[PDB]
């Protein structure tokens, strides 16, 4: 059986689904409980974290620009998604995706992890760089699982605070 | 590291492999030892082979129309992919790629399979519609080893030979 489904118009779908790819939902998965995981992401969504996803990332930037903050070869770099862009990032890399434009629609592809294969959140300091705190997590839902986490980290100046010079990380806008 | 590189245009990148998304190659792998095989199909390309794929398949049509010849619930279906759909495969559906149109252009997302997780390439009889023939394979590239597998099919009237109503299939060109 097509358990996804018949085929279907992609641009229409963006359209209709345009009220929700924007605050405060900003993206919205394709098909449920399938093993590649497929989102459209809009925006604007500016977000602090980095992620540390232990598969690989595929991005298509449909709609409008975006940009990712990276970690790469150990410094802070930027790989700007211009619309029309597709990239693909390797395990583990840490990248904190920067969405500020309003109408903006990437499509990002996914894979389900299998369990024990854990996703890790990351803060790092402003002033020194140094890791503020990271929390893994078995990640099931692309959608669900992050804002808890990431709440859980705005409300503690504890989990903020730097441990290398003491610098309390500013928390939910940078 | 950016083991894949930087993002770039993917529209560009059509265009300049536009020679090879045609006869004789008709897709190109966009990059090279990634846990995502990421290809571009164009056309015209035709074949008579069902691919029996372990893991889920990604669609999106990005030019011009093509379609999946399927075996559902056990009967011959048609599913179109126009311009603008995009499709998710479950695993294990048998499905045949028509590509009539010059210039199309496809985005297909498959994932490496493990080792020990084979696909399926099979033929059906036009008369009875029993399986005339099936090979695995463990495929490690999904450009170059289907290929020689259709050629053996094709040479052979034995494997083209329906064991049913003793047809002895088309071959090539159906
Ligand atoms: N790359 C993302 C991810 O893994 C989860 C949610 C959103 C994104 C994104 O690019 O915005
Ligand atoms: N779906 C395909 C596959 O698994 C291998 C090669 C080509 C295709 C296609 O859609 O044409
Ligand atoms: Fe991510
Ligand atoms: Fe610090
Ligand atoms: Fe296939
Ligand atoms: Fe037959």
């Amino acid at each position: 059986m097509l358990t996804y489904g018949a085929p279907f118009n992609f641009p229409r779908w963006i359209d209709e689904h345009a009220h929700l790819l924007k605050p405060p939902v900003g993206n919205r998965q394709v098909w449920q409980d399938s093993d590649f995981i497929v989102t459209v992401v809009g925006g604007p969504n500016h977000r602090t974290d980095y992620h540390d996803d232990p598969l690989e990332e595929f991005f298509y930037q449909l709609r409008g620009n975006a940009y990712l903050n990276l970690w790469v070869d150990g410094r802070r770099e930027r790989a700007d998604l211009k619309e029309g862009d597709i990239f693909l990032l390797p395990p583990h890399v840490r990248h904190s995706p920067q969405r500020p434009e309003a109408g903006s629609a990437c499509l990002v592809i996914e894979r389900q992890r299998p369990a024990g294969m854990l996703d890790g959140f990351e803060w790092y300091c402003d002033a020194c760089g140094h890791l503020v705190h990271r929390v893994e997590v078995q990640l099931k839902s692309i959608v669900t699982d992050l804002p808890p986490l990431f709440e859980s980290f705005y409300a503690s100046e504890d989990k903020r605070r730097c441990p290398h010079c003491g610098q309390v990380h500013p928390g939910r806008a940078a």
